[PDB]
């Protein structure tokens, strides 16, 4: 699993916060306990002024998962 070890949260200025997965891909998860399909390239700016582009536009990851080997075949 080691999922607990992995963690990422960029405080967006829109009150929301992106969350990346193991594939380094991002995840547009709104603080409203829901997801928001943000189109790739929609530059997101953190409160600290950190420029982060919506790389992983595939938010589908959040919605459940196939539970990969969390190791082999990264
Ligand atoms: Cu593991
Ligand atoms: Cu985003």
């Amino acid at each position: 699993v080691d999922m607990s070890n992995v963690v990422k949260t960029y405080d967006l200025q829109d009150g929301s916060k992106v969350h990346v997965f193991k594939d380094g891909k991002m995840g547009m998860e709104n603080k409203f306990g829901k997801s928001m399909n943000m189109p790739e390239g929609k530059v997101m700016e953190t409160r600290d002024g950190t420029k982060i582009i919506m790389k992983g536009n595939e938010i589908f990851r959040l919605d459940e998962a196939l539970r990969k080997g969390h190791s082999e075949g990264g």
